[PDB]
């Protein structure tokens, strides 16, 4: 039934990345037939404390935290759980074993595409780091950052930009248009959300330095794959998940939670290294056609109790 | 075309660090495999971790003007200044478990940051990020440093996974040693429930005082290395083993003996050579039987083709 009501609460939307997660989670309520809440805050973290009230006093059953910073959200979630109300998040840590915690195994991913970086470069480049503090994934990635350039001393990091702004992609390019005068060594790009990656690729071509630059990401969507494979395309390799699948999971473990169901601690979605050879070779221009690839990318398994299993069934 | 030094001319020599324990034993069974394969002539060193000895040993074989040494363990200061002369003196260089900054000089490892992620995780997971850990690991070991990295970030990422002891030394006895070890940390710190330990002979003393003192079911040990004595010790009643994360140190000894030959063939290889490490949980041994390293790496082929040039894989047909 749709007396059960989900509230879906983000930081974020900006991106095909977070605007296909919502799908996903759209998809995956109609599936149940809940009713999906949707609130964002854009960044700011006073909004997202009083949308999360709106939702404790509305009584939902459960809320799902979508990014955020814990130290403002923390009683807020502890209200929520003595309340009754369930809660999952993603991409936000919390030290309480009552809510489960999904991520796309974020210190995996940072340590994929890093080493993808230093093995292609045989341990010697002039990397532009873009990245930002104070995003669980973007923070988790970093340490990995900071682990491959331990092991590989000649991957050196002349350069760290990027702010999450609303507008990351178009602001990200006029940085690294900046950053590439600033810097002229630089040789290659690591960037971490993909929405920083299509700014620093799209400076890049327009530059007409394709040749001169390796760009690294994460994630992935049809976007960045049209991007991947446009000729003299810089963009190497990026990692990541289906976000889609992710948003489905969101909303299949909130209802889990509210039918009673224990979850683990921990929902790791596994992310997958997709180079731009792979696309390339393979004729892949969406993510229909690289889910059908790599089928890592689509798999079912986590969070099918079977009555909810059996629920989408009949739906 | 065949390279014109090759057979049994070509003269390649294995220095080692450390030679103690079935994990050591069977990349050295393997290096004399894939050397008996090409038709070439291995010579073997082993320093049992003395670094005066180490060095005089890579001496002794430019004397000799091999055609080639491998690098096993050892550490970069001590061992930097006779790599160079090697190099300039025309002998090709590879290493296992050594970091070089050369470019001439490939290294080969078992992708140890991943390793001491996923061992370190699968701790974290199992335990929903509640553990009090002893960890068993050292200093002064390439791989065992890269390895530490990642514990401490898996500290970081999960801050309830905590260490309440570090224990071990690397002696020549050492599974015998961390035995005593662990006997004295379990009591120095009751609150332990989980073991890490970074090689498997750090692991299989931990596992016998566990035993030995009967709390087989109050621990759970992570390790990493597998062999078939670490299967046989994992597939016990009660065990307390309940996962490691490895590779087949048997191929990655044929791999070093086949990079060696493959630079006096004059081949130019990558720089990194990694040999990709596998999860291996107790209950994947049990659920399929599996009982020694040859059904393990059936049942799990990931275990099972770097560097082989045409000429280098046409000449094993001819031998
Ligand atoms: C601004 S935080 C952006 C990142 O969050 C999600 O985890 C996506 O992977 C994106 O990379
Ligand atoms: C003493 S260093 C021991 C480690 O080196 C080898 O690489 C094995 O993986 C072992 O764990």
């Amino acid at each position: 039934p749709k007396n059960v009501r989900i509230a879906l609460v983000r930081e974020v939307g900006e991106g095909s990345f977070f605007e296909r997660y919502l799908a996903g989670a759209q998809s995956m309520a109609r599936e149940l037939g809940v009713t999906l809440l949707e609130a964002t805050a854009h960044g700011d973290m006073a909004r997202m404390v009083t949308m999360i009230e709106n939702f404790i006093t509305q009584r939902v059953d459960a809320i799902i935290i979508d990014h955020g910073r814990p130290d403002p959200l923390m009683p807020k979630i502890k209200e929520a759980l003595d309340r009754g109300i369930r809660v999952v998040t993603f991409d936000l840590v919390v030290d309480d074993n009552r809510v489960p915690e999904i991520e796309q195994d974020d210190l995996l991913i940072g340590y994929l595409i890093s080493k993808q970086l230093a093995v292609d470069f045989a341990g010697n480049a002039n990397v532009i780091y873009v990245n930002v503090g104070g995003f669980a994934p973007l923070d988790k990635r970093d340490k990995m950052w900071q682990i491959i350039k331990w092991r590989f001393p000649g991957i050196k990091e002349v350069a760290k930009i990027g702010a999450v702004t609303g507008s990351t992609a178009a602001d990200t390019q006029t940085r690294m248009e900046a950053a590439m005068k600033e810097k002229p060594e630089a040789n290659a790009v690591l960037a971490m959300w993909d929405e920083f990656a299509k700014g620093a690729v799209r400076a890049i071509m327009q530059a007409g330095k394709s040749d001169q630059f390796k760009v690294y990401s994460v994630d992935v969507t049809t976007e960045d794959i049209q991007m991947m494979i446009q000729q003299n395309s810089p963009w190497v390799a990026t990692v990541g998940t289906d976000s889609y699948a992710v948003g489905r999971l969101a909303v299949r473990a909130a209802a889990a939670l509210v039918g009673g169901e224990k979850l683990p601690k921990y929902l790791l979605v596994e992310p997958q290294l997709i180079t731009r050879q792979f696309l390339v070779d393979n004729n892949i221009t969406n993510m229909d056609e690289l889910v059908k690839a790599l089928p890592a990318l689509g798999e079912s398994n986590l969070v099918w109790p079977e009555w909810l299993k059996a629920l989408t069934e009949k739906n």
